[PDB]
C-alpha cells in the first residue's frame, strides 16, 4: 500500500566501496539478500515496516508432548521477536487448556487453535503444511501482513525482527551451510514428488523457519501439502518428511530473502563459530 | 501475478562462505541489492522475469538538437538492453519526423510521443519528470511492467538486463560513488523542496538512469514535478535540477535496488577502473 515519507534519521553512511561482510555471500545469485549481522540497519527498516503498521502472525505447533516447549517459546519471543512491531501468535495443538498464561507486551496478542494429534511424530512435522495452508483461508488473510512458520522446541536469544520480511523466506539449515549440493539430505528418489536431483539445488533450507506474505506462505505450504498427498498415494514418505518438500519448492519457487543460520541454530551440536556474530533462534538442549 | 515453477537449471552452487564481491558493498543497509557484476546468475533472472511475460518500457527525451543522439542509443539498446525479452521504446521529442528508422528485434516496439521544447536545457532536463508523470496516466499502465527512464546522449556498451528490474530503482552517479555524504552536490538551501543536510544522505543517485514499476515511477516523477513546482512559485531552481529532486525522493523513499556505477559511466571523464568489471551504459564524448 502507498507509503509515506521516511523521517530525517542520521545514521553512518554506506560505504560503496567496503563489503558489509568478507566471510559471507550476501546476496543469492537471484538478487535475493542474504539476512547477516551487519547486512542491515534495524532502525532504518523498523521505520519502514512501522510506517505500514505492520503485523507479523507467528505460528507454532505445540502438539502432544511438546507443549512443555511453549513457556519458554513464548517467553523468549517476546523478549526478541518483532518487539515494536504488531504481533499475533498462532498456537496450534491438541491441548489447547495446555498453553500456559505468558504475559505479552502491548500489541501482541495470542490465539490458541485445536488441532488433532497424529501418532508418528514425522505425520505431525508434515501435517503443519495442510493446517497452516488451511489457517490461510480464514484468518490470517485478515489478520497479518506476514506469516513465520516456526518449530517449538526452540528459543529466542536475540533479535528476530523486521529484516526478515518478505514476500518468501527460507532458512539455511545449520547442519549444511557449509556443504557442497552432493551432501545435502534432498529427497533423491524420483518416486517422490521432492525429488531433487544431485547436479541442482541452491541451498539446503530448514523446516523449523520459513515464512513470507501470506499469500507466498499459501501457495508454499499448499504446495508442499499436496505434494505429500500425492508421495502417500504412491506409498512413499520424503527422506525429511515436510523439509524436503519445502526444498523442492524453495528450488523451483525462489525466496525473496535468505536467513542465514543466525536464524535456526543448533550450539549444543555446532558450537558458536566465528562466521555466526549472533545466535538469534535456537534449539533446546 | 501467479509464477509457475522455474525448469531443471544446472549451474554452479552458490558458496555460502565466500563472498560474492569483496572489493564493493553488495546490499544497502536497507537490504536492497546493489548490482554489480558478480553479483547475479542472468540465466535464472532471465527465467523468472520470462516466465512472468514481463514487458519493459525505456523512455528517452530527444529535444532539440539531442534527437542526434537517437540513432546509436537505439542501435545500441538493441544489442544490449533486455535483449530476449518485450520492450517498448518511447521517444518523447519536439521533431516526431526526425527520429531515425532503426530496425528493431522481435517483440521490440517504438512509439513517438511529441512534447514541446523548453528553450533552457535545465527546463527540458527538469520537465521530464512532468512529461513522464502524464504518460504513466495512459500509456504505461496498460502497456508496460516496469519503466526505465534514461538520458539520451548515451549508449550502451554492455549487458543492461532484467537484473535491475524491481518496484523502485535508483543509480549511483559515477562522479560519487566514492565519495563521503558531505561532498554529494545535494541542495544543500533549506528554502529548495529538494534541500538534503549535510549529515543525511545514502548515495548520490544519476538522474540520467531510474526506474521501476509504472506505480512507483508515476509516484517518483509526480513527487519530483509537485516539488519543482512549489521551488519555481518560491523563485529557487534546484543546484542539479531533476537529479536534486530525485536525491530528496529516493533519500525518504528507498530504492528496492541499487545499480552500481556499471549502469550510469563516463569513459573520457573516469576510465575504467578496477572496481567496474563491465561497463554497460556509457556517455558519448
Ligand atoms: C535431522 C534430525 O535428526 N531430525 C530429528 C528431529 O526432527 P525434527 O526436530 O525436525 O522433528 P520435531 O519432532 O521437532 O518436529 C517438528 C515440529 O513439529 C511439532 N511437533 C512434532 C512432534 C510432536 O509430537 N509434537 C509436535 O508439536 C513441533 O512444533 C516440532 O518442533 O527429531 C525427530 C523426533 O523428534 C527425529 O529424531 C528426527 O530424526
Ligand atoms: C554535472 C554536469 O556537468 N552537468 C552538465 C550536463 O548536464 P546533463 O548531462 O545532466 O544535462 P543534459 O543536457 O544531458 O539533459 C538531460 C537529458 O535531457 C534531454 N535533453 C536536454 C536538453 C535538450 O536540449 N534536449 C534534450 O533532449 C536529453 O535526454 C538529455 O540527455 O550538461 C548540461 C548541458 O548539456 C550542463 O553543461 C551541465 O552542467
Amino acid at each position: 500500500e502507498f507509503m509515506v515519507s521516511l523521517p530525517r534519521m542520521v545514521y553512518p553512511q554506506p560505504k560503496v566501496l567496503t563489503p558489509c561482510r568478507k566471510d559471507v555471500l550476501v546476496v543469492t545469485p537471484w538478487l535475493a539478500p542474504i539476512v547477516w549481522e551487519g547486512t542491515f540497519n534495524i532502525d532504518i527498516l523498523n521505520e519502514q515496516f512501522r510506517l505500514q503498521n505492520t503485523t507479523i502472525g507467528l505460528t507454532v505447533f505445540a502438539i502432544k508432548k511438546y507443549v512443555a516447549f511453549l513457556k519458554l517459546f513464548l517467553e523468549t519471543a517476546e523478549k526478541h521477536f518483532m518487539v515494536g512491531h504488531r504481533v499475533h501468535y498462532y498456537v496450534f495443538t491438541d491441548q489447547p487448556a495446555a498453553v500456559p498464561r505468558v504475559t505479552l507486551g502491548t500489541g501482541r496478542q495470542l490465539s490458541v487453535l485445536e488441532v488433532r494429534a497424529y501418532k508418528r511424530w514425522q505425520d505431525v512435522s508434515m501435517r503443519r503444511m495442510e493446517m497452516i495452508s488451511d489457517f490461510c483461508e480464514r484468518r490470517f488473510l485478515s489478520e497479518v501482513d506476514y506469516l513465520v512458520c516456526v518449530d517449538v522446541d526452540m528459543e529466542f536469544r536475540d533479535h528476530v525482527g523486521v529484516e526478515i520480511l518478505t514476500p518468501l523466506f527460507g532458512t539455511l539449515h545449520p547442519g549444511f551451510y557449509g556443504s557442497s549440493r552432493e551432501a545435502f539430505t534432498y529427497e533423491r528418489r524420483p518416486q517422490s514428488q521432492a525429488y531433487i536431483p544431485k547436479d541442482e539445488g541452491d541451498f539446503y533450507y530448514g523446516g523449523a523457519f520459513f515464512g513470507g506474505s501470506v499469500q507466498e506462505v499459501q501457495r508454499l505450504t499448499r504446495a508442499c501439502h499436496q505434494a505429500m498427498m500425492v508421495d502417500q498415494a504412491n506409498g512413499i514418505e520424503a527422506v525429511w518428511h515436510d523439509e524436503s518438500h519445502l526444498n523442492k519448492y524453495l528450488l523451483r519457487h525462489k525466496p525473496t530473502k535468505v536467513l542465514s543460520p543466525e536464524y535456526l541454530w543448533d550450539q549444543q551440536l555446532l558450537g558458536w563459530p566465528a562466521v555466526l556474530r549472533k545466535l538469534r533462534f535456537t534449539a533446546v538442549p
